[PDB]
């Protein structure tokens, strides 16, 4: 019942907006049973209320084709109401409307440029002649006529705001021309419906701000003071400032904007006086809303601040919020990236009473954000927004906006070829043909990366599941590790068990441990963070452990995310190794990771994968189920596997049919995966050597090798050698034996 | 959560960082039990390896109770399996009592792994089954016994017998110096 406030409810006044048939800018049509329900007569003047606090007046008529639940209204009033077809409006009778005494109108520049004749005679008088048009202060209405229609705005009325344009009502159009920029900016103002995925957060913010202002009698009856401070926190791009703008636009209360840095002043006492002036102005126009952005910069902790100016600024803000003189009807909103950096005294009651967490949207939230951002763009029928929403695993609202913008830019880049790119004008046909398609969104998805993880980005060599030869059972567990919890979450809820998200790769060098991680980076539908082992460690005392939390929090923020620790033995050690180990910092890095993988915090869809050459030196606590659940042995490839490895390496290469890969696999009894790749790499170099030597001969006489041949492999083999010795293998075969001999050595079967 | 990190033996590493690690132990020492009056603040810590713990931290008045949480016996292994599956629909025919007897050195985390792996095998069949239905059109209500059977063959005990003995050795030293074993007042 937290979002019981959002439910628009079923009301007679709420009318679905639909197109009009014969109505002009001052009349609307309704169904006769609806007038019988609302007790309206044909010809009554009415109030129509739109989003972002817009209002209109028209004349209500009867339409026999009108659905009872819909209202007919033309494009002019729809733009006046900031309402599109399918939305809802509120309708109520408009009494006591008097004939206008004087109305002031002004044209729109983009509709009037090139029109030099008398605007009044050509446009206004025929439009208003004997019509008695009801208009409001601020209406935007279109008048046809002459060479081009000229758009008009009402700026002043007598009386205000509602009048009937009678024949005697003097109409004048002299004044300063209106700028197109103001009209377009008003159109593109942000509303509540612009927010996406913050339904719970929007519920909370609405309860704090909108409800007390609209219905003070309720809080007076229950006899409590509603919360007067809201703190919005979360990762960047979640919509904190956007929610601020939406609240500012959709409230009939004074809004003041404060930016943490811009309040500062070198001269002593002027920043405190700036804060005092802002709060004095807000109290002057009470009720008022104050938004302080980047509150961390203005208001850090007083205890850990050496600057006197910063401490006194925090104290001044603290006193303004909850001093002796309680602020009457001022709601202070604040937004910050790091709520912990804020002075704890500010996070009290009476000062930012209810902190609101703007989080990363889920699959449904990102679909809503995509629909919001793509409404202004033209989409082909093939475009699927559900698929794109499902693909953007770690994306935040700003990331989704960047994705939409990148798809739009790619559409123009596709239309690049036709135009010369330097013509004075572009031909109208190619402009009309330009439209975004699904392939543009797919390209943007390939290019787009979450803003949170722009640091942990590495270019990967584009390895696909086919490029890995053998390891079929190792592969199958690897799709199922990531796909099952993300693609079928409901199944785990059904059977009631959490997924197992830990995997460790151990084996002899060069057998495919790193290559599998490259495959996961591309094929798996989840964010990928690649971590080298010693990259976390830092010479400072607390930095090495802090970097561990930063990496794990990035994965939690952008879940589902695969956290791959290459050479995990560098990070993870048996603990208690040497007296001098950088002061025990490596021993202390272990204890920080053990809490991140499995600690007193809720589990997220973070998949920790680690590859190590020597796995016996790993801390036993790391190998525990719940941290690294599965221990997969990546052994030296067998003759069946070696057959596939040769195919995978030479698939792109043109190789003669005379060569058989089966004989290659049979001869190499103990070669690793890298050894077989070096054999194929050596074959090209000899083929390269022969090919260039041939062309130089052919060029010399003036002044061949289409495919890799059998004698190249025979020549390349004699340089090849086995990378991993038997004594190295026995170490790895020994560790797997301990795991098998521990349990599962005897097949386990239930009794009949 | 990991008390051996913040509270380690002093003097083990000479020149450890700036010496800050040893001074933090001193700060914890005074805060837990010092000249100030003690409120109702209960300090609870967990550590994998308690041998590196500073003996001062272990002194009564600071973590006075040293609770040893050993590997579950057979009776606990039944409870651990039931506790994991209390919200999980399982077949009646599967007997959790047998599973406890087969596993001997399995941890509570290891037992959950068998149950979790059993769930993933069932989910694999359910996905494949619903794929087959789509092919013919154009399943697994509860966890079955064969799902646990295939899960167990991948299972393995995480704590080695050597890793156990480092804990019995620490536990025994407490009991070795605990006194004359059982204690009865004269008469
Ligand atoms: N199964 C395989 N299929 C295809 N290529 C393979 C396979 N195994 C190894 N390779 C080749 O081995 C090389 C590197 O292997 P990879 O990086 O996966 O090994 P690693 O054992 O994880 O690494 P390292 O031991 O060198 O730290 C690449 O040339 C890759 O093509
Ligand atoms: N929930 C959302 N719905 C619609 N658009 C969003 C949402 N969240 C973010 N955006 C888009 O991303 C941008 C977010 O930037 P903003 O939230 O102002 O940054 P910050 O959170 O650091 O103040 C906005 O310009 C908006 O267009
Ligand atoms: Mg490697």
């Amino acid at each position: 019942l937290s979002t019981a406030i959002l439910k628009q409810k079923n009301r007679p006044n709420r009318l679905i907006v639909d197109e009009a048939i014969n109505e002009d800018n001052s009349v609307v049509s309704l169904s006769q049973p609806k007038m019988d329900e609302l007790q309206l007569f044909r010809g009554d003047t009415v109030l129509l209320k739109g989003k972002k606090r817009r209002e209109a007046v028209c004349i209500v008529l009867s339409d026999d084709t009108c659905s009872d639940e819909k209202i007919r209204m033309n494009r002019v009033v729809r733009n006046n109401l900031r309402v599109r077809l399918g939305d809802v409006i509120s309708i109520q009778p408009c009494p006591d409307v008097k004939y206008g005494k004087r109305i002031h109108v002004l044209p729109i520049d983009d509709t009037v440029e090139g029109i030099t004749g008398n605007l009044f005679e050509v446009y206004l008088k025929p439009y208003f002649l004997e019509a008695y048009r009801p208009i409001r202060k601020g209406d935007i209405f279109l008048v046809r006529g002459g060479m081009r229609a000229v758009e008009f705005k009402v700026v002043e009325t007598d009386p205000s705001p509602y009048c009937i344009v009678a024949p005697d009502t003097v109409i004048h159009c002299e004044g300063e021309p209106i700028k197109r920029e103001d009209e377009e900016e008003s159109l593109n103002e942000v509303g509540y419906d612009d927010i996406g995925g913050c339904r719970k957060q929007l519920a909370q913010i609405k309860e704090m701000v909108e409800l007390p202002l609209r219905h003070p009698a309720l809080f007076k009856e229950i006899g409590v003071k509603p919360p007067r401070g809201i703190l919005l926190y979360g990762p960047p791009g979640t919509g904190k400032t956007l929610i601020a703008r939406a609240v500012a636009n959709e409230t009939g209360a004074f809004f003041f904007l404060i930016n943490g840095p811009e309040i500062m002043s070198k001269l002593a006492g002027e920043s405190e006086s700036n804060l005092r002036k802002a709060f004095e102005e807000a109290e002057k126009n009470a009720p008022a809303i104050i938004f302080i952005d980047e509150l961390d910069a203005i208001a850090p902790k007083r205890e850990k601040t050496h600057g006197e100016v910063e401490r006194r600024i925090v104290s001044q803000l603290l006193t303004l919020m909850d001093g002796l003189k309680q602020r009457a009807h001022v709601i202070v909103m604040a937004a910050t990236n790091r709520p912990n950096s804020i002075d704890p005294a500010l996070r009290r009651f009476g000062r930012f009473d209810r902190e609101v967490d703007i989080g990363i949207p889920d699959a449904t939230g990102r679909l809503e954000i995509l629909q919001i951002h793509t409404k202004n763009m033209k989409l082909a029928d093939d475009v699927d927004l559900e698929q794109v929403a499902n693909e953007t695993h770690g994306h935040v609202g700003a990331d989704l906006a960047a994705l939409c913008s990148e798809a739009a830019l790619q559409a123009i880049r596709k239309k690049m070829d036709l135009i010369d790119l330097e013509d004075e004008t572009i031909d109208a046909e190619v402009m009309n043909s330009l439209a975004v398609t699904m392939d543009d969104f797919r390209w943007a998805l390939s290019q787009s990366n979450p803003s949170a993880l722009r640091e942990t980005v590495v270019e990967v060599p584009q390895v696909t599941w086919e490029d890995i030869g053998g390891l079929e059972d190792v592969k199958r567990e690897l799709q199922e590790l990531v796909q099952y919890p993300v693609e079928h979450p409901d199944k785990f809820l059904k059977f009631g068990m959490t997924p197992s998200k830990g995997v460790l790769f151990y084996g002899p060098p060069g057998c495919g441990k790193t290559l599998l991680a490259k495959a996961i980076a591309n094929e798996c539908q989840a964010n990928f963070i690649s971590i080298k082992g010693p990259e976390l460690l830092t010479m400072w005392f607390g930095e090495s452990e802090a970097n561990v939390r930063e990496i794990f929090d990035k994965a939690r923020q952008a879940a589902p995310c695969v956290l791959f620790f290459d050479q995990l033995d560098s990070i993870a050690k048996a603990r208690g190794g040497n007296i001098g180990d950088g002061g025990g910092a490596a021993d202390r890095v272990i204890n920080q990771i053990l809490t991140e993988m499995d600690g007193m915090s809720t589990k997220k869809n973070v998949f920790i994968i680690g590859a190590t050459n020597r796995p016996d030196i790993i801390d036993p606590a790391i190998l525990r189920p719940g941290r690294l659940d599965q221990l997969i042995y990546i052994p030296l490839p067998d003759e069946k596997s070696r057959v596939a490895i040769l195919k995978a390496n030479l698939r792109k290469s043109p190789v003669a049919k005379d060569v058989d890969l089966e004989f290659l696999a049979k001869m190499t009894n103990g070669f690793s995966g890298a050894d077989l790749t070096e054999i194929c790499q050596r074959a090209c170099k000899l083929a390269i050597r022969e090919s260039i030597e041939s062309e130089i001969r052919r060029e010399r006489e003036r002044q061949p090798v289409p495919e890799i041949r059998r004698d190249h492999f025979e020549e390349a083999m004699r340089f090849a050698r086995r990378s991993v010795s038997d004594n190295d293998i026995r170490k790895y075969e020994m560790f797997a034996q301990t795991l098998q001999q521990s349990r599962g050595f005897g097949s386990f079967r239930f009794p009949s």
